[PDB]
């Protein structure tokens, strides 16, 4: 029957390939994709033809001038179609070669090409938290309808049927990602029952943004299979329940070398000064998450400390004791555009004075 | 149990083959098929025996003179029975060798054999849109019964459980088709939730028609497996919801060579003059689709433009900028007979003056 | 679909590994785990990097000083993720290298390193009994809701649908454990319908504790898959229904050699004197189990005998008739921390006089 | 069985009475009630004993000083218990005779006792709109779960099963209210499917506030019976669906006498000047309702007109043509405290200059 | 519980009355109603105050000039609210006293006031056929979903569970109507399973129209209670299944007196000449019903005969044999506006020459 067809091995019959072009839609938060057949395997992004789609249907163009252009930027193996088929992360342009307003990759690319940044070779590990929800009722997975599970406490990194909801989805994603070639560093059950996390491990500059988006694309496709819905809303349930963020861990060449801890403090300092303008691009709805309770710092103050999950930035015990490592900006929400957060951190930390 | 039997590998036990003869029924819109055993593998259509069926049961013949004859025309691998078994696309005739009124392949074959057409070597890519429906209630897949989903917008090329209904079926079909040997160029989720699309990529003359029909046959067989119903009705739900069409993309030898864009304009021009008579054969119910809203042009006007999804014909940005390519006739409905549309375009575009 | 992704073989695509760090949480009875990617296979515990987690979320640290450190101590193969992926049993410390109050491995390690203990090379076989419960109602698997099955009698080591509930889970676990490298000696259906047992066979000193914990981790993960709940509560149902214990079988070098039976009696003797203080660490709720009925001895008396399941300690017919073997301390409850019971027995039996 | 007991006629057995004391709770939007037995029928409010309740449980007092006092203010017949039993609308005070912060009846009473207001003898008709919701899912009655009914249009004052949801409840309420002695002037199905309205007809000064609250109490008690939930949230569903308000119709002695239309215009004028401060007390969430679409006027502008449902105030065709009547302030939300809106209008309209 | 409240007898507690004003909405086919309280019983229409409603919500007025006026024209007892409560049939006007375009009572009233018509004192019996449908699926009551019952034949005037669907509703209606004061002459099960009929017996001129509308109002309210949907669509199911009409039986003074049969033939004759223009106002969709099969006459021909259910007009055996009676115009569809058909027959039959 149905899975025999979806899992057909094509290699036995043609050289042809299926490429799934992924892009980001009109809201800056919606992933979209379509697929095309290509005549043979491809490993280099610049050897893939450009393409277009109906921008008038994604809120990015008018009906009379509907075409919007897709620039292939990164290739990953398609864990769904398997064999030689591929996912292609994309960039969006007018037919005139202008990047459209919702393309935030272009700006970020410039910052990561700019040679004083490139030389610092920044590293990002981003911690994507999300929440799983029952289709149609829109209530968190594992929660009874019109009710709540036991209070927070046993859920964080837990095991068992009354504690841990949807490991299925999570472990699936983890391998999918690995197979695809995403640098995924690890996963964990989070504090609010039904909330999970994966980390896209230390990735350089632009490719961090690319990998987080593709990882999210894979997550949602998996949840789609499962008949479950994901939100990246930073505070999906009001009251005594954790919000969800996208912690950004960060380091520069000079931060991970001898006496980098000094560079770290100095970077934090610069961040303190540009808190206000960082918050503004750190994803919407954040006001509902950053309250000072539930392992956040208040939106209005900026703070930092060592093992302090109540602070705006946190520095690992390990990197303190070694005088070198990385720090964690805990401010960005789970619905953060990594392109924006990732480059803005480099900019406020290297370029600006 | 049941799938062990349906998936038996016959190769281990005989040389014998199963051929599924497919034809088009009395309404010109209903596919029909039966199967026979053949003594060994066959790769050439003319080496398959002709056959007959009970036309009195498909509305094509009377009871007392019931026999109607099947001419094998194209072979494809059967993605259901797998191994060496085959699908055989067919043509319909009286025992006297007359093509029956519902055989539109014969006319089309003549036009594509006619040497001034053949030399121009026309190319067609056809975009089959369709809609998936819940068995028995006849309401679109994923829609709640006696109600509607959220308004159009997030569905086009979307991902996730609350957005994307029946990817299962779609991805299955895609591989099925590839395996079978249909030149299928790509797929995508369409604008109305539950509506999808596949494209039968650039195919020459008569074989375009053959492949579209066989692709439709595979689609409906898959939906059958799934316990879901397909309509090719061009406007299945009334009101603020997309209709479904069968866009025909077209090019001639001279159109894809240097300065073909001029030939394109001239062809469009000829099309403008024969709009009235094209509409008449562009599938029934089209009046309900072509309204000027929802990415169509009004039935009564003819128009064209560059990236204009509101026009009767559209010319890609890419082919404009290259002075050579193809244009898209957006007029045909999803229930179009590709034999009719495909040849009628060649006729109005090459032969007539 | 979903199990195709969870069962992806990673070996075909990278050298990378997934390690699941397991630890024991704030209540001393809750297992917790998270996973990370490592660059290649690892077989030695000391070659695994140390790690940390949010102790503020497991009741082990404050929010402002939240980091707690994980020391890898034992590696086993992950029977879930399979291939080269691993489970890593852990130990808990402050960033200052202090063992936290809930780390009972550290104390036990000292006792088993201490050279007069090491030389006696103690052996432990521990019999983990547990009960399976329906999710949400929290009533034993196979029991009708708000009611009881037939009285005890046909359930112990039974077979058939009306007698034996959840063998599925049990047999799964058994192989899981073997695969993982736990020395699991055997399994059996227990006396109360829905209650089962596995034995972690003769294991030396500290590794007994390690293996029991990891075996429990595997059990609960399996039940999680099954949509069923486990309790290690020593007496889950009040009345005429068996409780659950963690019998510890024990032997020293000198006990299993010629005329060890004398050493056995002498050990029992020492145990009689420290009954009071053993009970106190033999797991909470034990008062509800050890009643003198249902194959226990009363908490307040200490007793021993030969084939006597009504005594506090029991000595096998086999080891009596051979003048050498091991004895069974039937006192510990099913929710016993094996680190505590296992070393406390060595201490009261070798060191103290 | 159960309704035989609930409907027992007590008259046949004692003179005793049951009085249900109703009051308004800590949030200023939550009705609360408890019942006591009284020795014989009572018709005058001042002949009912005062009472108290646990304010610490309604967010109105601390635990150590928990008593809050209830002043009977209005009697109505209890339509649930029937016979001679009564509902008693209440007022809230400290034991020291201070009105508590959430008692808005006291202020309003003062304004309606103040002799220049009393002499003008103001009249209020208030139009309570509300929405009916499915228990637990919190989605509007008659809507399919995770979906929407047909667009607005056939619902307003409609009849039939596919159009009209919960008439049951509505018609019940209507008679309940009449029986009770509420001056209820009429009912109607509103624009958004599942939304209804009742009017508390022309009532003088303080008693308008009293009757609206008691009418709301009766409504919710009825929906409680039905196993359905009510919201007075002014905009329960986002998007192309009506919000809900509490239109206040108003007239003074001088407005309903010869050439009152002049007094009306002058009153409107005064209202224009105090729009800002009226909005602030016209119920919370109003920003989400008053948008200028769906028969509201934008929160930021003030406007008036004759038959204009798009304006902030509307004057009936009937009262224009007669040079005398009443005008409709369409600004208050459905969650308005009538005590506050009702007196504030008298104050801005008579006292202030 | 709920029916105790809906059936409260108000007479025991006030003199007050509930009046349900009914009118016809923007489509000319949708009934609408709302209710008001009146101070005492009323028996004469002209003693009821006029009223208004929001025409902007029924498609009859703009938002800025929203008021539309209701003229009470006929009173009937409300069979739902019972006691002294009343239904009030209405007429629609601008505030300027113009009848709105959808008010067809005004025209008809003129024709029935015009003294040469009045003197002929026309009589109408109209046969309302309708179909009952399952809510949400919109498939006829008693039909299995996605299928059909046995072929027509045993359904007409049938009895039994496999033959007769919804008698409940029907018998309820019948008494309701009688109670209300509608001159309802009789009922019967019709030919297509799930289709019924009632007749509004011999009623004079304008009051026929009034009574048919109010009868329809009562029908749909009843079906609403039942959780069932009604259509007056003339041909709800395509194929071998009866359509639904609104046969109009007609007689004038001179037709029911000695040798009226001559006047009858002459009237028929006049009708033959104005068939074309009668058809145009005889309700929309009629083309799908009037086919010449299933007891209709073809739309394009006009015919008459004696006991002929295949003709456009039919004359009873009884009135033929008596040389005096009435004839049956079988042409109007079930969705006919009786005001239009009823007066148009008088006009073509008396006034015009
Ligand atoms: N030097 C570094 N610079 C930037 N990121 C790093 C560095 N070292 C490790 N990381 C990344 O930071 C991430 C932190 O993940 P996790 O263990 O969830 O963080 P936390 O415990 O702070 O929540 C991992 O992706 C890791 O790849
Ligand atoms: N040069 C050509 N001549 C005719 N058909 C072509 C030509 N080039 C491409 N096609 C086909 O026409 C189809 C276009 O489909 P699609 O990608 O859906 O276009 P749209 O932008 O209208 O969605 C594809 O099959 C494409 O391969
Ligand atoms: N000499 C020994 N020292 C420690 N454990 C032993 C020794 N001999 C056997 N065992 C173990 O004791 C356990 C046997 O448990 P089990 O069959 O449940 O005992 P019983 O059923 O008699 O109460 C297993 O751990 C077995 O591997
Ligand atoms: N003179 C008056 N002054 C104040 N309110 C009045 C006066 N006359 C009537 N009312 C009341 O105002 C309320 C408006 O009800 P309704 O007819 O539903 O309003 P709308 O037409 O705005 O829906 C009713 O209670 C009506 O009886
Ligand atoms: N002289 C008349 N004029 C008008 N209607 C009449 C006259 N005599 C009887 N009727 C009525 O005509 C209607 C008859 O419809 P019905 O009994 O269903 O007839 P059929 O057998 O034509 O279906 C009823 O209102 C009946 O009372
Ligand atoms: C549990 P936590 O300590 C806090 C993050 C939290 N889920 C949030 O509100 O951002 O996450 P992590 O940073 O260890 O992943
Ligand atoms: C979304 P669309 O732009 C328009 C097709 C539409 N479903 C129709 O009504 O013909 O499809 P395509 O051009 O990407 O083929
Ligand atoms: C029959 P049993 O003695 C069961 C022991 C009992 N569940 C308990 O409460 O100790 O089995 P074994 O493990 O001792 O062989
Ligand atoms: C039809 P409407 O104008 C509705 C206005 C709307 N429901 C709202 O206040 O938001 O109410 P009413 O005045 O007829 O009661
Ligand atoms: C039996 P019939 O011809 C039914 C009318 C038929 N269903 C139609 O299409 O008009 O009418 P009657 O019994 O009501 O006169
Ligand atoms: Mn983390
Ligand atoms: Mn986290
Ligand atoms: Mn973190
Ligand atoms: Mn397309
Ligand atoms: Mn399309
Ligand atoms: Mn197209
Ligand atoms: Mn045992
Ligand atoms: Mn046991
Ligand atoms: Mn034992
Ligand atoms: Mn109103
Ligand atoms: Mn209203
Ligand atoms: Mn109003
Ligand atoms: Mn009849
Ligand atoms: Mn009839
Ligand atoms: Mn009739």
């Amino acid at each position: 029957c149905l899975t025999d067809l979806v899992n057909l091995n094509l290699s036995d019959t043609t050289e042809k390939i299926i490429a799934e072009y992924i892009w980001i839609g009109g809201s800056g938060m919606d992933l979209r994709s379509k697929a095309r057949t290509l005549p043979g395997p491809v490993t280099d992004p610049s050897k893939l033809p450009k393409w277009n789609y109906d921008g008038s249907s994604t809120g990015q163009a008018p009906g009379e001038d509907s075409e919007v252009i897709l620039y292939p930027q990164a290739i990953f193996k398609d864990p769904f179609r398997r064999g030689n088929n591929i996912l292609v992360m994309c960039d969006c342009y007018t037919p005139a070669g202008e990047p459209i307003p919702t393309n935030k990759r272009y700006s970020a690319a410039k910052i990561f090409s700019s040679p004083e940044v490139a030389a610092e070779e920044p590293w990002y590990g981003i911690e994507q938290e999300y929440t799983l929800l029952q289709k149609d009722t829109n209530w968190p997975l594992g929660w009874p309808i019109g009710g709540f599970p036991g209070p927070q406490g046993p859920y964080y990194c837990g095991i068992g049927a009354e504690k841990s909801f949807g490991r299925d989805i999570v472990d699936a994603h983890y391998k999918a990602c690995l197979y695809a070639g995403i640098n995924i560093s690890g996963i964990n059950g989070e504090v609010m029952p039904g909330q999970w996390e994966f980390q896209v491990g230390p990735s350089v500059g632009i490719s961090s943004g690319d990998q987080v988006w593709v990882a999210r694309y894979i997550l949602e496709r998996i949840t789609e299979i499962a008949g479950v819905v994901v939100t990246f809303d930073p505070k999906p349930i009001p009251g005594d329940w954790n919000g969800a963020g996208a912690h950004t861990n960060y380091s520069t060449e000079s931060m991970r070398k001898e006496g980098g801890y000094e560079v770290i403090k100095a970077a934090i300092e610069k961040l303190k000064l540009r808190h206000k303008e960082h918050i503004a691009a750190y994803g919407e709805g954040n006001e509902r998450r950053l309250t000072g309770r539930h392992e956040t710092a208040d939106i209005n103050t900026f703070s930092w400390g060592v093992a302090n999950r109540g602070a705006s930035v946190r520095v690992g015990r390990e990197t303190e004791q070694n005088g070198k490592g990385y720090f964690e900006d805990r401010r960005p929400a789970s619905n953060m555009d990594p392109y924006v957060v990732t480059s803005m951190i480099a900019e406020t930390t290297i370029v600006w004075k």
